C-alpha cells in the first residue's frame, strides 16, 4: 500500500544516442504512480499550456502514456503543472482572484477529461517565493486553489487524485503551504528531497544528504531528508502522506582553481555555474545516474568515490569536478529509513535518469530498489 511515485520527463525524447527516452521505456510495472512532467498554466488566460504540443498531441504524448493503463491497469497515470522552468509568477497571478482559479479549474478539468489522465500533480515552485514571482497572499491563495480543485474532482465523479511537489526548507513552508490543510485534501505530498545543496550555494556538497553534517549550520541546519521529513510532520502532515523524494541525478561543480581539498564544504568556483556539462543531459551543474556511473563506475575510472559519512551519499571527484548524488548504498539506506519512518513511500526525479540502459549494469538498477523495498512494505496507521 507503499507508493513508488515515478516522474516522467516529456523532453527526456530529445537526449541524443543512448540517452533517448520515450513513453515506451517507462518501466511500468516498477512504479504505482506516474506523472508526466510538465503542463504550465497560460500567462493570459489561466488556461492549461501544452509545452510540447507537437509531441504531446500531435505524436499522442499524453495518450500514449495514459493508455499504459491498458496493460497496468492497477498504476495511475497523472499529469504535473508547473516544474522549474514554468517559473512561479504565472501561477501567484493565476491564484489572486476566484475568477482566474475557476477558470485554471475549467481547463484542468477539460484536460483531464480529454487525455484520459487520473489527477494532477502541481508543481508550482513555490508559492509565496520572492525570488519567483510570488507573495505574501499566495500561501493562502494556493490553498484556496487546492480546496477549489478537489471540489471540482469531486464532482466530477471520477475519483481523480491531487497531488503536490512540494519543498522541505523551513522559510519556503512558511512562506507558502499551509501544511495541516494542504495534507487533508491532498492525496499525497511529494517531498522533493533532494537540490538541498549545489552551485548557487557557494561550496561543493551531496545534494541529498539523509542527516546533519558538521558543517550545516543555520539555513541548512535542517536542511536534509531526515529533519525535512520530521519539519513536514511537526508542521500537521500525517506520516501516511508523505512521500519521500529521490534523485536519480547528480549536482555537480567546478573547483575553484588550485584548491585540492574535496571533502564536503569546500569551495567552488562558482561563475562557472557548475560541473561541465554531460553528453546527455547536456546542463552545467546537472548530471544524470547514467552520465555519472559511466564515469565513475568503469574499470579504469579516473575519479575518486568517497563516502559521506553522516548524510549517506557518494561523492566523486576528478581533477575540477566534483559532483554528490545517490547510488545503489544510498538508496537503499533511504529506502529502509522511509520504512522505519513509516511515509506513504518513495518518489524519484525522474525515471529517464536512472540507468534505463544496463549501461553500468544491470537495466534500471535504481527505480528496482524502489520497487524491491515499497512493494514488500506495508505503511502503518498515522503517528
Ligand atoms: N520540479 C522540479 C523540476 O522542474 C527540476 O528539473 C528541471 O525541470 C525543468 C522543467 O521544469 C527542466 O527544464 C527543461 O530542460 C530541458 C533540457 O534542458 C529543455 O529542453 C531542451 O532545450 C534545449 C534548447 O532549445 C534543446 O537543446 C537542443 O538539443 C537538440 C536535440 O534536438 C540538439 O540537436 C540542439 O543542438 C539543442 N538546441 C532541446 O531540444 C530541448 N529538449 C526544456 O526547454 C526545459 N524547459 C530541467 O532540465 C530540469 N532539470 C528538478 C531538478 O532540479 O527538480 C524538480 O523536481
Ligand atoms: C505514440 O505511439 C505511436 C504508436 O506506437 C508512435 O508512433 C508515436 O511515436 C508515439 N508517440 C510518442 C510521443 O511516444
Ligand atoms: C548544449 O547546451 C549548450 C549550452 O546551453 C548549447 O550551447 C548547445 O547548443 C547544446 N548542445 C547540444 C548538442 O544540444
Amino acid at each position: 500500500r507503499a507508493r513508488v511515485v515515478c516522474y516522467f520527463s516529456n523532453w527526456a525524447v530529445y537526449r541524443p544516442g543512448v540517452g533517448r527516452y520515450g513513453i515506451e521505456d517507462i518501466p511500468v510495472d516498477m512504479c504505482t504512480h506516474i506523472i508526466y512532467s510538465f503542463i504550465g498554466v497560460t500567462e493570459d488566460t489561466q488556461q492549461v499550456l501544452i509545452i510540447d504540443p507537437e509531441l504531446d498531441v500531435d505524436k499522442n504524448g499524453f495518450k500514449n502514456f495514459t493508455s499504459l493503463r491498458s496493460k497496468h491497469p492497477g498504476v495511475k497515470f497523472t499529469v504535473a503543472v508547473g516544474g522549474w522552468a514554468e517559473g512561479g509568477s504565472k501561477y501567484s497571478k493565476m491564484v489572486a482572484a476566484k475568477s482566474t482559479r475557476m477558470a485554471f479549474v475549467r481547463s484542468v478539468v477539460d484536460f483531464l477529461n480529454k487525455y484520459n489522465f487520473d489527477g494532477l500533480d502541481l508543481d508550482w515552485e513555490y508559492p509565496g517565493a520572492a525570488d519567483r514571482g510570488g507573495s505574501f497572499s499566495d500561501k493562502d491563495k494556493f490553498l484556496y486553489l487546492v480546496q477549489e480543485l478537489r471540489r471540482a474532482f469531486i464532482r466530477e465523479g471520477k475519483g481523480w487524485e491531487l497531488t503536490a511537489a512540494v519543498p522541505l526548507a523551513n522559510f519556503r513552508l512558511m512562506e507558502g503551504y499551509h501544511v495541516p490543510e494542504l495534507c487533508q485534501e491532498l492525496d499525497a505530498i511529494h517531498v522533493m528531497s533532494y537540490d538541498l545543496r549545489g552551485n548557487w550555494a557557494g561550496f561543493a556538497d551531496v545534494h541529498s544528504p539523509l542527516y546533519k553534517r558538521p558543517h550545516d549550520q543555520w539555513a541548512y541546519e535542517k536542511l536534509n531528508v531526515n529533519d525535512g521529513l520530521q519539519l513536514w510532520e511537526d508542521k500537521g502532515c500525517p506520516t501516511n502522506k508523505l512521500v519521500v523524494g529521490i534523485p536519480f541525478y547528480g549536482r555537480s561543480f567546478t573547483l575553484s582553481s588550485g584548491n585540492n581539498n574535496y571533502n564536503l564544504g569546500t569551495y567552488i568556483n562558482k561563475e562557472a555555474g557548475g560541473g561541465d556539462p554531460a553528453p546527455y543531459t547536456n546542463a552545467t551543474g546537472f548530471w544524470a545516474y547514467y552520465e555519472i556511473c559511466t564515469e565513475v563506475d568503469t574499470a579504469d575510472s579516473k575519479w575518486t568515490k568517497k563516502w559521506d559519512e553522516h548524510g549517506k551519499c557518494p561523492y566523486a571527484y576528478k581533477g575540477t569536478q566534483w559532483v554528490g548524488y545517490e547510488d545503489p548504498r544510498s538508496v537503499e539506506i533511504k529506502m529502509n529509513w522511509i520504512k522505519e519512518k513509516g511515509y506513504l513511500g518513495a518518489m524519484t526525479w525522474a525515471i529517464d535518469m536512472d540507468d534505463f540502459q544496463g549501461l553500468c549494469g544491470e537495466k534500471n538498477i535504481l527505480i528496482k530498489l524502489l520497487h524491491k523495498h515499497m512493494s514488500a512494505y506495508t505503511v502503518p496507521p498515522p503517528r
